[PDB]
């Protein structure tokens, strides 16, 4: 019964999958390890999937049911929400999503076992079924792509029907009148969106006082905000949230405080959304056994060849340190197998990109200000607003801007911050040149279309290094 | 009459490539002076061309979605979907209003002269303008730019009135829905504007001389894969047939006689509004050419050289007045360059980086050289697609049309050709332009981690099908 392997991949998250799928093709015998019982891990099942189907089929009902449809001559009588269709679509999207990665591992002939492995061995790891049948698989190398988890806030229980996580509220079966988002992060500014444009009263609370989680420039951070409390979007900073209470009627009253604690509030909400961060999944592998010790924040230490202590253990994705995005172990996968092939192993994080999916999008690579501002790297700053950009104009999308971040002497692009439409798409562009090492010369020279968004990107650039743009 | 102006540039127009032109020679330390017939600053493009065809794109596509199947599909319910055509269109006028404006402020705050009027060089270095009321207006200049653009390619022996026969223009600004519509010429802007009408309830058929469709430059597995999708949409498409003539009628409808192209297979058909674009040519009429002995070219393209200059040195010319794709990223481009090389530079500007973009729904973008056009040159390649299908962003959209096909040399695996047929293909593209500037293989753009879940994965997957061979997703 046990199968020998040369790589054993424990996971089928971005990460996993995607790195099972490359090393079958290079040549390896590779063996995916799952435990839940649809591959894709958190991205495609509870994760990045189907979040943005929901936040694009929200963003449309939005337009219908304000002024924006109306304003373009699509004149509407009744608009109305059917949840369970909108959830529909969601479902067939993730289905159809998960059922490609089995028909890829397939096509790339990769083992799949269903179950949960552990490593039972430097050349052993023993995945257990759920019936309890074994499946043993002795194997060269070893990947860890495990992933991670939703990290408990102390004192309140997810419950998943009135105080939800990130998974609750991607099911949800009801709009709530008020609710209350714990994390003013990606993941939360994304949840809490989508619900406020479905009806829902949201009122996020956050200890930091800057929205868009980790590595957002202030004035991008900021814009965000302005913008979002328009669209409706309340927004508590600087509080630290005291507790949660849940009441008769099934309301929860949220208990709240300053971050100095000077001045406290009870507030109430129909649905309690839980995201205040996410942890690396480490539960269960072996991994105390053969010695090889966490780091204070639970994440596996690695070399820059993806390695463990023990060489022929390699671990990537959400369980190492860097950003905990979806491209991010899709890349650290791939890199990884291509090692193990014989290659060399680099990748700067610095090139790897940040995307909020929300309306307006935020999509940042690089550094922001406040990092060059520590790192003592003076920079010349190139900011060219939407409001100037031609298909923004032409849509009716005229918000937020491009700021471009060059060095004052190299004019090296040291950072890209995108806030508006498309934001998501155009970072792209941002990632092929930061990898090459461009200076915003260079992006300015080269012919973008006319009329398209990425014109900002090119315009801004030439705000940084010539220093003034020519549409503003 | 007035005092005459002396300056250092004087850029006769204000479409993309003279306004831009104008802004940066000011920027760049020049005394310049623009010069526009028009009473609206843009040119073609922010007042006839892509502005307005852009917008009434993504207007028509919005009320295709709602009216459609679309919106209820992703739970969207909507009882009644009416068009109110006369509020699409003002949002139209109202973006092309505000950007005329825009320009004309960024000309005050760059100091750009603006002269009104229909310029006439009157010396190596001088231009006088005969502004509408006749009062005149001499500007010395020590060099010239030429940025008169471009004007619509009549068909022969159809005049345009620009009520039941129109051109681009009266396209824009139709005051009525037609109930059947003939569009002669199957080009980007015939695509476009006939897809805009065919969304809002027309009956659409286009006809075209050549057997394809897109129009220039166009791989033959895109542009019949995008006829396919189109023609499901509700596009009618006769290829391969020329127009032998149109006859207007006693009730005002068009009868237009058609013609195969081979010959034979003749045909009537009806239609209430005929919109004629087979193509755009260069606008050259009473701009002093003669005077100075500047011979055009046989299309009617003013000749210059590398640097952009005319035969005359001090004249330069930029634009779709010259040779190269008749693009407004390209009049653009071309005038940057231009003054820069005036200030001091070399001019260098690859029309193989230039990117094409079709702004339908399934938008096309290509940049780079088609199979076709490797096949004549001799230069072998390396096919890699990926499919919108399996893209993660295009199947959370339902927006699963298309796919993106990459071209790369058999030996230094050189991205030779781009070509997006899909959702956001139009910036997509422009990814593929900074690739193909840097002169980029395949394998460099593979390698770059493209942010997930983004329509740009295909571009990045379709990359490695061609380096690698075997795409991660497909
Ligand atoms: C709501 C939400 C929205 C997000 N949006 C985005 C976004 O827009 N963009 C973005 O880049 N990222 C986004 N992310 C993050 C993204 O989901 C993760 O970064 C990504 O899932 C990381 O994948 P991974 O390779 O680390 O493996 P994961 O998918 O994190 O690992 C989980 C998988 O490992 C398996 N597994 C774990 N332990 C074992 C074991 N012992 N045996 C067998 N199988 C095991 C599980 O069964 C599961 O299949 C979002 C996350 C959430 C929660
Ligand atoms: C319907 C339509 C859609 C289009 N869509 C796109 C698209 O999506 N993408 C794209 O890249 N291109 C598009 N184009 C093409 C684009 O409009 C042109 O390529 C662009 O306008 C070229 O600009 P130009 O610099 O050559 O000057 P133009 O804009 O062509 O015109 C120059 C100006 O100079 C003026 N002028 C001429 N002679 C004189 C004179 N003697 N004195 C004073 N003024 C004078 C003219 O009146 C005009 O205003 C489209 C065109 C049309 C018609």
């Amino acid at each position: 019964q046990p199968i020998d392997a040369d790589v054993t991949v424990i996971g089928s998250g971005p990460g996993g999958y995607v790195a099972a799928i490359k090393a079958a093709q290079l040549g390896f015998k590779t063996v995916c390890i799952e435990k839940n019982e649809t591959l894709g891990g958190t991205c495609l099942n509870v994760g990045c999937i189907p979040s943005k189907a929901l936040l694009n089929n929200s963003h449309y009902y939005h337009m219908a049911h304000g002024k924006d449809f109306a304003s373009r001559g699509i004149e509407m009588s009744e608009v109305r929400l059917n949840l369970d269709k909108m959830m529909e679509q969601k479902s067939t999207a993730v289905k159809a999503l998960t059922g490609g990665i089995a028909h890829l591992f397939k096509q790339n002939k990769v083992v799949h076992v269903n179950g949960y492995g552990k490593i039972t061995g430097k050349n052993q790891v023993t995945a257990t079924k759920a019936d309890g049948g074994t499946q043993v698989i002795d194997t060269k190398n070893i990947l860890i792509a495990t992933g991670s988890e939703v990290t408990p806030f102390p004192g309140i229980t997810i419950d998943e029907d009135t105080i939800v996580s990130s998974t609750g509220a991607l099911s949800l079966k009801k709009v709530p009148e008020k609710m209350v988002v714990i994390g003013a992060g990606v993941i939360g500014v994304e949840l809490g969106s989508v619900w406020q444009r479905l009806g829902a009263d949201v009122t996020a609370v956050e200890f930091l006082g800057h929205v868009g989680g980790v590595g957002i420039d202030m004035e991008i951070s900021k814009n965000f905000q302005r913008i979002l409390q328009k669209q409706g979007f309340k927004f508590k900073l600087n509080t630290k949230v005291t507790g949660a209470t849940k009441k008769s009627d099934g309301k929860i009253d949220v208990s709240i405080e300053a971050a100095s604690g000077g001045k406290a509030e009870v507030i109430t909400c129909d649905v309690l959304l839980v995201c205040i961060g996410r942890r690396p999944f480490t539960k269960n592998l072996g991994l105390e056994e053969l010695g090889i010790e966490l780091d204070p924040r639970g994440r596996i230490p690695v070399n820059t060849r993806f390695q463990t202590k023990i060489p022929n253990i390699y671990a990537i994705g959400d369980v190492v340190a860097g950003p905990m995005l979806a491209h991010k172990a899709e890349d650290e996968g791939i890199i990884c197998v291509e090692g193990m092939a014989g290659g060399a192993v680099h990748i700067d994080y610095n090139c790897v990109p940040s995307v909020t999916y929300t309306h307006p999008e935020v999509a940042w690579v690089g550094k922001s200000e406040e990092q060059l501002k520590e790192e003592g790297i003076e920079y010349k700053v190139g900011k060219f607003p939407f409001a100037a950009n031609s298909r923004a104009k032409t849509n009716a999308d005229t918000d937020g801007m491009v700021k471009i971040l060059g060095q004052k002497s190299t004019d090296r692009v040291l950072g890209a911050h995108i806030l508006g439409p498309g934001a998501g798409e155009m970072v792209n562009e941002a990632a092929l040149a930061l990898e090459y090492g461009a200076s915003c010369e260079d992006i300015a020279r080269v012919c973008h279309a006319h009329p398209t968004l990425s014109e900002a990107f090119r315009e801004a650039n030439l705000a940084a290094s010539f220093g003034k743009s020519i549409n503003f």
